[PDB]
């Protein structure tokens, strides 16, 4: 699903433990990237610009329906490949199309069961998102949460640190689910 030949997403969770999962991916239709240009900044590290350089098959959209019905605030990601690499993982939190956060992390391949795994586990969620989540769950209606969440996106860029080649670029968009329904995601390919 979320993956190329060179690098696949295996698991992605954001959570709080006193464990509640806001979102969870465990491991496609297309969407015109042009639809979502305005959801990200048009500066350097703009989605149009990234997509221009390519390659196009490295670009995905995840739509998350998140569970805000629930501490340590964490993000855990696991990628895997057959090639030994060092990864630069860049997360950009955007609000009204402006970047308000950039988190840049590095992970070296670890050999395990005949493949390379990259484990970025329990990275502490930045305080902007923690304060944001705390406010967001105070809202008395989901329709209000979704309205606020219309203006909030995440762009994750994963590159080969040694070659600077883009391996993965994922745009995240958000709504809230009911706790009855639980978290859900839909992964799409971005095309142009
Ligand atoms: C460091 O804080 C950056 C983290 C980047 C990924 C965070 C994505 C998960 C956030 C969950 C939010 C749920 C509702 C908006």
């Amino acid at each position: 699903g979320l993956g190329t030949a060179r690098l696949q997403l295996v698991e992605f969770s954001a959570f709080v433990e006193p464990r509640h999962l806001f979102v969870h991916i465990s491991q496609l239709e297309s969407v015109d990237v042009r639809q979502i240009y305005d959801k990200f900044p048009e500066k350097k590290g703009g989605l149009r610009e990234l997509y221009d350089r390519g390659p196009p098959h490295a670009f995905f959209l995840v739509k998350f329906w998140a569970d805000l019905n629930w501490g340590f605030y964490g993000v855990s990601s696991q990628y895997e490949s057959l090639e030994h690499m060092t990864l630069t993982c860049s997360s950009k939190v955007c609000s009204f199309g402006k970047q308000v956060v950039e988190k840049v992390e590095t992970e070296r391949a670890q050999l395990e069961d005949g493949r390379f795994v990259y484990r970025l586990l329990r990275s502490p969620m930045c305080e902007y998102l923690v304060n944001f989540l705390h406010k967001l769950r105070q809202l008395p209606e989901r329709y209000m949460m979704n309205s606020v969440l219309e203006n909030f996106t995440i762009l994750q860029v994963v590159t080969n640190r040694d070659t600077q080649e883009l391996l993965l670029c994922t745009a995240y968009v958000f709504e809230v689910s009911t706790s009855e329904r639980g978290a859900q995601h839909h992964i799409y390919r971005l095309v142009r």
